[PDB]
């Protein structure tokens, strides 16, 4: 087992761009922590990210799109909520 | 579903940035298709792309990191044969 | 003599990836009329954004990074205000 | 006193910004202190052609379609001016 986060993005809506940004920020601080990120098109606004099936954002839920440095946080909170 | 590509990659070799760009090729031409397209952090200078557990790619095996079409008409070829590029 | 678009970015911040990010954006949405977008290195903490040289995002000022929503936006008023 | 920029000027309706983008970064996280800037020029007519302070370093049809890491970054550094 090892963490695996998954990004659903809304193809139409051009969100392919901030997805593959956004798993990109994740693997770079946590590279040897995650076991993958999957970038997963979906339709109709939607951008959800989720973590071993957790969700730890959702546009309309969250108000949007995360910060690199929230998504990183909410991300190290499900892994180690006290590894800095 | 729909099948999925992982493109396993050596991260100390600092691949992420091709494995991103090769993973957002894909899924700007097979957005209807693809079910997702995963990157795999790895080591030892490792950089193998599977389509569904099909290799399509292996850094050793087809010498070097795959062009942008080349991955793209692989891909093709695996689950729609006969579209056109 | 079209448009140019400056995002000088902190290196050492690892602020890279989101500044290529802002520019494929820019350059997705505006792709038939900015000249170009500059990815500028800043030995500084600096993420400040320019259009023909006006500024049109600073980090400090602004508030942090820009959504690219409102970057988008921002960069629409300054060169073809009559756009959705 | 002024650091060597890069250009990289690709065709947009072909789908490259994102090939020129990778590329960019690639330069930008292994030049960081090095370059000035890395610049992002859309263009028409399957063109690709990337300049260093006007020195083209490669040319998609003189160089035989696009570059490798490897390369690029090879060509980028023998102009650092030592």
């Amino acid at each position: 087992r090892k963490p695996e986060v998954i990004i659903t993005y809304c193809t139409q809506c051009q969100w392919l761009l901030r997805a593959a940004w956004l798993a990109q920020e994740l693997l770079s601080t946590f590279s040897d922590d995650l076991g993958k990120v999957s970038l997963e098109p979906a339709t109709g606004g939607a951008f959800r990210i989720t973590c071993d099936g957790v969700q730890i954002w959702e546009r309309k839920a969250d108000g949007g799109f995360p910060e690199a440095k929230v998504l990183k946080q909410r991300v190290r909170d499900q892994i180690d909520p006290e590894r800095d």
